[PDB]
């Protein structure tokens, strides 16, 4: 499964940072049954490649890597199973390794050098971060209207009162976000509920 | 004609999109009777290189390719007769290649990475774009503060009203925007006035 | 010594622009009597590796050049007598060069990409620039919170009323500012008084 069915699965996907491995199989579980199957997990904390082989475990779960800054990361999160790669940035190392690899990434970019250098690689599918601090919709508007063949999955910042306004944009396939999986302690309940929620916003583009 | 000269002939840099050729013709005359002879037509339509040859045939028209993405759409509009380039952001492929091709490249920036990337490629002129969504005046100043030796013509939602504080820093040589030729049918009248009056805006930089 | 340590030991870097070599001696020595020993003379001006070899001089000066955009001017800095080097963006070259070199460099990163190619060059020390136009401590937390390992110095719009608020974060070792040297004529009085108020900030990280 390429990178663009990914982005088309779920108008959220989840950013999340496991603190605890015990948490993994109940945060993916509340995920899937709240109708957000793509879980983004960040390669931030030392039991990530762990709690990446729990939630695979998961019947419906996507699961993928996020953080990933370079190849060795990238075969790594490979090897543990993962269907995708997130990575907040890219670099022409990166990329050149991932469509090598016939890897599933998508990489961060903030401006148009940074989009250039993917479209040179032969990636169209990019994330936009950290979204609301280099300029917000305004600033991706400008982007998706000058890279017309190329569409986003804005992360950073965004919220759920922010969420519709960037899915309205049919550039926009997804947005990244952490606010469904609050604090620190899991309550299986909250995420379902927030998940449903997130998991019914509509988009432009054709999903 | 370097890329520099370009730059001084005019204080506005009028970015067209031409979405039906027979406009190619009369939005040129008047740009050009209003004192705007640089004129990039962006590559973002069908007809863009047609069009590119249309208003080569104007007197007195410096025509310029814009939404130059690699190598590949610069060789392109060098053929059909284009003087100068201008694109969204820099890769060192597409700089290698202007460079090697004496082609008067007109880069976009967006950060000191993206100038210093340019500087080690030959080019000291540089487009700051998309202006208005990366920091604005405020980001330029800071840039050109830091790089003395490069100038710059920001493009990105500059409007009569903010191009002559631009206009106004001497690193800035001029300014995109697409103000000038509005709507979507060309109102050769219009287009002539609106021309007029941004060809009498002030610079710092030229006298 | 490496850029980490030239990080920790002040709260404030100064980032000087000599716009005259007479000024080198009194502008370092001032900001050397208030506790800012940290000096960036930015390769900006004509004058700026006299002022360089001026400042070297100067008892408990740590003189560093700015605005280092190539290996050039780094390979020059170094000769002069930097004991390190700050640019306002990384390219590979500059980086691989000064990594080769053993050269401490603090470059500029504006964003996710910057930061990943330091990182696969080995450096994890990066200057935040121009942090006050790209985004401020928000964007930088956000870096931050993505490159839990990497430190940061921002530099660009802070100022004596920001300073403290950047410091609070673990992730900065130090800022960078100008405005502790103003104006164009240098006040050793001045100059010294407000490098001791700045010598004075807190810092989460030391």
């Amino acid at each position: 499964r390429d990178i663009d069915s990914v982005m088309r699965l779920a108008p959220v996907m989840p950013v999340l940072v496991i603190e605890d491995i015990a948490d993994a199989k109940p945060i993916a579980e509340a995920l899937v049954a709240g109708g957000l199957n793509v879980l983004e997990v960040t390669l931030r904390t030392p039991c990530a490649l762990e709690a990446i082989k729990i939630m695979k475990e998961v019947p419906g779960a996507v699961v993928g890597a996020g953080t990933v800054l370079n190849a060795k990361m990238l075969d790594q999160a490979q090897e543990a199973g993962c269907e995708f790669f997130v990575s907040p940035g890219l670099t022409a190392d990166l990329g050149k390794h991932a469509v090598a690899q016939k890897a599933a990434l998508l990489p961060g970019v903030a401006n148009a050098a940074d989009v250039m250098l993917g479209l040179d690689l032969g990636l169209d599918r990019f994330k936009f971060f950290p979204a609301e601090n280099i300029g917000g919709l305004p600033a991706l508007k400008s982007m998706a209207s000058v890279f017309r063949q190329v569409r986003f999955c804005p992360t950073g910042g965004i919220t759920p009162a922010s969420a519709p306004k960037y899915l309205e944009n049919p550039s926009i396939l997804c947005v990244g976000g952490s606010w469904v999986v609050p604090a620190g302690k899991p309550d299986v309940a909250k995420i379902t509920a927030l998940a449903k929620e997130a998991s019914a916003f509509k988009r432009a583009a054709v999903a």
